[PDB]
């Protein structure tokens, strides 16, 4: 979720994960990716 994401150092994003980052769950009622 948003909290878990940002707490692990990731970002909540409505696009594909940026280079150097990977998906680690979701944010915002599962509509966004958590990229870390």
């Amino acid at each position: 979720d948003h909290y878990a994401c940002v707490s692990s150092g990731g970002q909540c994003l409505y696009s594909a994960c940026p280079i150097f980052t990977k998906i680690q769950g979701t944010c915002y009622r599962g509509k966004a990716k958590c990229c870390k």
